């Protein structure tokens, strides 16, 4: 056991820097930044030195764990320019602890969560430029751990890269205002299962869901609802945790998502939704668990406000409709304001672009 | 949608060529031939033409779906040096199938099967003297398919490598003759599920079991006996099909193997297996349910003769004992010859090394 220290970080600047894209028109982790971190790992050495160094292609065997056994794991969190011109970072001490957890669970070896911190706000300052000069606009940051083990055996890697990418990105929907997904609910697929990696943020748990996704885009839908079990849980909006806004069984008005028991990625934005709406305390916040059929019974009874999807890439995004046994199901988030999702969404906007103080956020080194 | 082809083959021969390996001292997938294949593809242009080229480090964009999203598949077949020293592939053509297949379920890009076998018979040829010459060992062949998509969103991907390596591998276990495993039976852990990828042989599905493996090396265990359901069906043994050889509840001898549910990986060893068993006609061959009372209830009742694990690498792989509940419960393999895992192996062995001519053997073009 070990780890790499912020204080040996060796920065190699860039001697060719790159114009930086139109805030406007960016494709989500389609443009890439000057530099990069990497940490080489060993089981016999350890963790060697950081270094921040010009973006390049990786030089892998080709028999590295990471391309036959999918050993990786990743992160997804955000700088942003401020209202004051500050660049702050949201919560990012949650995507540590996260990407920790993941570490242990894909057999990766630990390191210290505030060392690969201070790691990535020095990365973050060195390319504070990239950090778009727009208030709809972030840095999104791609901490990846992969392993890098020679052999074909299956087993913990004796060698791994941790490395972290920044990608400018725009607001979600190019067009700015919400634009609300329809989802495809096919139960033939599964995300994640009790005893499997669901609640980590592991390769594995996104190459087998890439069939489903297309299958919805084929469908015209946006992104994939996430079902499981015999009573068809509704769990995740794709690569987002599930929202319903709803009067409940009882008659009380009622913000619901799935609880944290092995199938759901215990995000961010889903512990800051969960935290807000307690905090505000006007209606009942239950983590509890969601079927089809209550969603159906609740709309043929007019109980359902809103349903949006949570996370770093959208924050909140309305849902307008399910594809579901080949019946289009509209959910009427849209005709509702939608007055909870945008409330949410201009919470966290404000919080994020330091429109208000929050413990949240920590201004850049 | 196209294809590769073998006859558009861009060869380039190594300058330096390395030392083959002592086939008695080879640890499984750890030394390389001199030479790979690799085929590019992409959306706009499709596939490029196949290069055989010196082993080398592939070159990465640090975005490829591959290392964040385990957009990859793999396979696993052997090239044997025979008796008459006439160098044979067993069952490519199901291999080639398998990995079709997976590509579709990862929306990795389609192929022309007989061009993919063609390419590999060519890199066997131009490497064949690393097929041991040795009647124990063989050359293990890696095909691998990543996705090089270079951007963080979650899609089909645009971009795709295509490469095979060639790994020399000696007997299963070091010492030659039979070494029975224990197997680390935990079912908190979970291999496949309905609505998974678990029949294929994508890499999201290792990457998931590397913890439970890590467990049982732990406990002195070699394998994981991975379990499914309320009921704890015995499913796969690790990286191997699992076949039980036993008296059933009806009072029939019978070998019994997990049928092809969605959560078992269809493997060429296992087809190997019952076609054997079907044709023999001298007991009953089922592919049935398993349940770990289905198994005790048999043990303390002496109805249990073998269990063993087969695939590319162990062949046929005796079971001696199951960790379950903190208790061993011994299998009485070994002690029962063992009489069907030998026979099997040997009829494997003979087919595989040339000893009797069999449909399933193609010599090397
Ligand atoms: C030292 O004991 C072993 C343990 C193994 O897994 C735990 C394997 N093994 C396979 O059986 C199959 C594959 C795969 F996936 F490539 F087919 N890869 C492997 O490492 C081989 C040996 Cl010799
Ligand atoms: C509107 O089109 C999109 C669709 C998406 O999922 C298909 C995503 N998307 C990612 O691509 C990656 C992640 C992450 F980071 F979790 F992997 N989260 C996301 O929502 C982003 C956009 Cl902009
Ligand atoms: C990343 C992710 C989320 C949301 O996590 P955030 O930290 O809010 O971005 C939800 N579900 C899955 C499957 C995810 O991978
Ligand atoms: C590869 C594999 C097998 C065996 O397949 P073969 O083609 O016989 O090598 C069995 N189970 C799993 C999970 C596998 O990945």
């Amino acid at each position: 056991v070990g780890t790499f220290k912020a204080k040996d970080l060796i920065v190699t600047p860039a001697t060719i820097l790159k114009e930086k894209p139109d805030p406007n028109n960016l494709v989500f982790g389609t443009v890439f930044t000057d530099h990069m971190l990497t940490v080489e790992w060993s089981s016999e050495f350890g963790w060697e030195k950081p270094h921040i160094k010009p973006l390049q292609n990786l030089s892998l065997h080709p028999g590295s764990s990471a391309l036959h056994y999918a050993v990786e794991l990743f992160e997804g969190l955000k700088a942003f320019r401020g209202v004051d011109n500050k660049i702050r970072l949201f919560q990012p001490n949650l995507n540590m602890d996260r990407m920790y957890r993941s570490a242990v669970r894909a057999t990766l070896p630990v390191f210290d969560k505030e060392e690969l911190l201070e790691c990535i706000q020095q990365l973050v300052k060195l390319d504070q430029e990239w950090v778009p000069y727009s208030t709809s606009a972030s840095l999104y940051i791609r901490p990846t751990f992969i392993g890098t083990e020679p052999s074909l055996g299956v087993k913990k890697p004796t060698k791994a890269l941790l490395f972290v990418l920044l990608s400018p990105v725009g607001p979600y929907f190019s067009s700015g205002t919400f634009n609300p997904v329809s989802l495809w609910a096919n139960p033939k697929y599964v995300r994640a299962w009790k005893g499997g990696t669901g609640d980590c943020k592991m390769g594995g748990n996104y190459g087998s869901s890439l069939f489903a996704q297309c299958e919805a885009v084929d469908n015209g839908c946006q992104q994939v609802l996430w079902l499981y079990g015999e009573d068809h849980q509704i769990t995740e909006v794709g690569t987002m945790n599930l929202f319903l806004y709803w009067i409940n069984e009882d008659g009380e008005e009622e913000l619901a998502t799935p609880p944290l028991d092995g199938i759901i990625l215990p995000g961010v934005t889903r512990r800051c939704i969960l935290d807000l709406a307690h905090q505000w305390g006007e209606f009942k916040v239950s983590e509890r668990y969601l079927t089809m059929d209550d969603l159906t019974t609740a709309l043929e009874g007019n109980r359902v406000r809103e349903m949006f999807g949570s996370g770093t890439a959208c924050v909140v995004c309305p849902v307008s409709d399910i594809l579901y046994k080949g019946e289009t199901i509209h959910i009427p988030t849209m005709e509702n304001g939608p007055k909870l999702a945008s409330r949410i969404l201009s919470k966290l906007t404000d919080i994020q672009y330091g429109r208000e103080e929050r413990d949240w956020t920590i201004v850049l080194s």
